[PDB]
């Protein structure tokens, strides 16, 4: 089996994309935001406190002939970006771009942060991470992907995420039109969970290539590139007037700047990323201070190759019984 959605940015700053799942019988359709940083799939639901729903579809399990409750079992995450949500779970049919999990845990809000209420485009998270950081207690859950891999053509899901435009998820297929030249390969370590790999290096617009090993995380759910303080510094330093703002949270510069390109190694591949991708506008409506696609990761403890760097690939996280990951220019 395959299975092929569109994804497609909340905003126009591509904060975060979302793409439909169908969620029981009858379908109910969500917009879920497809998070290869997580492992749970949850969901604002009939059971979300009324108060911290503005605006969100939710899920209803007593509408869904196919749902069970999954009887004591609990969830609770929290995310880098500190947000959060908890609540109770369910089993249900699950289905994404024509490819159909049966039995996959749904797990229901009954709580969400503020951040999740204030957002009202996000209908809930889907994680593509190992199932080993799955939330469910005292029975953790597997992801979707991990529910489908068996049945899919070939163990492998792809990310073609779109710079201010729709983009794909595939899954069980590569479609070889939707990238230029070939696919790189890479190691990935599972030991926490993650899609963490190791990039070769990086240029700053048209300067040399640096020849350095950074380990970071491939994440769809995190909007930004967190690389390390040295790595930043240099980018920025190329942009006059930018500085990093401990007011605002990072680094800021000019809107009336040109921002340069910022390169990353795959192995002996380059995947580049254009400046006005690195662009996240005002840091509030009608400023000229604009804010930075590339931040420092000091404060995380961990790199995070996020969409500004993936959506200038197409991304193959391949499952297979030893993972890698697989880059190419689009």
């Amino acid at each position: 089996s395959t299975g092929s959605a569109t994804t497609t940015p909340i905003d126009s700053l591509d904060d975060a994309y979302i793409t439909p799942v169908q969620i029981g019988t009858p379908a109910q359709t969500l917009n879920l935001d497809f998070d290869t940083g997580s492992s749970d799939l949850w969901v604002f639901s009939s059971e979300t406190t009324a108060s911290e729903v503005d605006g969100q579809t939710i899920y209803t399990p007593s509408k869904s002939t196919t749902a069970k409750l999954l009887s004591g079992a609990t969830w609770s995450i929290s995310y880098g970006d500190g947000s959060s949500s908890s609540g109770d779970v369910y089993t249900d049919t699950v289905s994404v771009g024509g490819l159909t999990v049966t039995g996959q845990a749904v797990e229901s809000a009954k709580k969400v942060s503020s951040s999740f209420t204030e957002d009202s485009t996000i209908d809930g998270l889907l994680g593509l991470a190992f199932s080993t950081l799955n939330t469910v207690s005292p029975t953790q859950q597997k992801t979707f992907f991990d529910n489908a891999k068996a049945s899919l053509d070939s163990p492998v899901f792809t990310a073609d995420l779109g710079y201010h435009a729709p983009g794909t998820y595939n899954f069980g297929f590569i479609d070889t039109t939707a990238y230029t030249g070939s696919i790189t390969y890479t190691a990935v370590s599972t030991k926490q969970g993650f899609w963490e790999w190791t990039s070769t290096g990086y240029a700053v617009g048209s300067g040399t290539f640096k020849s350095t090993s950074i380990d970071g995380i491939a994440d769809t759910g995190t909007t930004l590139l967190y690389l390390p303080a040295t790595v930043v510094s240099a980018y920025w330093a190329q942009v006059s007037g930018a500085k990093s703002s401990s007011s605002v949270g990072g680094y800021v510069f000019p809107c009336s700047a040109t921002l340069p390109s910022f390169t990353f190694g795959v192995g002996s591949a380059r995947i580049v990323i254009p400046g006005d991708y690195i662009d996240f506008g005002p840091i509030s409506t009608g400023s000229s201070s604009c804010f930075g696609g590339i931040q420092s990761s000091a404060g995380i403890g961990i790199n995070i190759f996020g969409d500004v760097a993936l959506k200038a690939a197409f991304v193959v996280f391949n499952g297979a019984t030893t993972p890698t990951l697989g880059f190419a220019s689009k």
